[PDB]
């Protein structure tokens, strides 16, 4: 049986501001032959983005997304992968990180794990005031969008199938860490 093209693929997503990211980089430091594709670079242009009955920009929606570029850079990732292991098991992998990951159809089969990052209400309003967006955040955008959106994501989850790690984003970095961390070499 030849080798090189196995790969192990692991989402993290969760609620915006909950630690995804540095979640991804903490792992892939600690990870051999690791690369990590986030789902933020994939964002329409605001010029192409929808706005609602009461003037909120539609962000927090697949269709804010280039999915399709997305999936041509997950592509990307395993052709590369193919040739990252001289011929002589080692098996490449990627993290792929972001807010809506898990109500997308066509990768519904790509994850050989997924964690979730879960944030109450009121410490991700207050994470998210903390960070400046582009497009900044609108007046009364959490309440009117951000968390409506979030909470229509984790009803579509409710009939996933396939199963998922929920984690406590309230947790410290290195804790986070070194609990997927444990979990994932177990699963490697
Ligand atoms: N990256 C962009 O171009 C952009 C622009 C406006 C809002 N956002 C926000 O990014 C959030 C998702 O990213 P994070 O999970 O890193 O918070 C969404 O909740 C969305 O409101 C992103
Ligand atoms: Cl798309």
């Amino acid at each position: 049986v030849p080798r090189g093209s196995k790969t192990f693929i692991i989402g993290i997503s969760g609620v915006t501001n909950s630690g995804k990211t540095t979640l991804a980089k903490n792992l892939q430091k600690h990870l051999p032959n690791c690369s990590v594709i986030s789902q933020d670079d994939f964002f329409k242009p605001e010029s192409e983005i929808e706005t609602d009955k009461n003037g909120f920009l539609q962000y927090d929606v697949l269709e804010a997304l280039n999915m399709e570029k997305m999936m041509s850079a997950i592509s990307c990732w395993m052709e590369s992968a193919r040739h990252s292991v001289v011929s002589t098991e080692e098996i490449p992998i990627l993290i792929i990180e972001g807010f809506l990951l898990f109500n997308y159809k066509p990768l519904d089969t790509i994850w050989n794990r997924s964690y979730f990052l879960t944030i109450p209400y009121e410490e991700c309003k207050r994470r998210r005031s903390t960070r400046v967006y582009q497009p900044p955040d609108s007046p009364g955008y959490f309440d009117g969008h951000v968390w409506p959106m979030y909470l229509k994501y984790r009803q579509e989850m409710q009939d996933i199938t396939w199963e998922v790690v929920y984690l406590d984003g309230t947790k410290s970095e290195e804790d986070l860490f070194l609990q997927v961390y444990e979990d994932l070499i177990q699963e490697l």
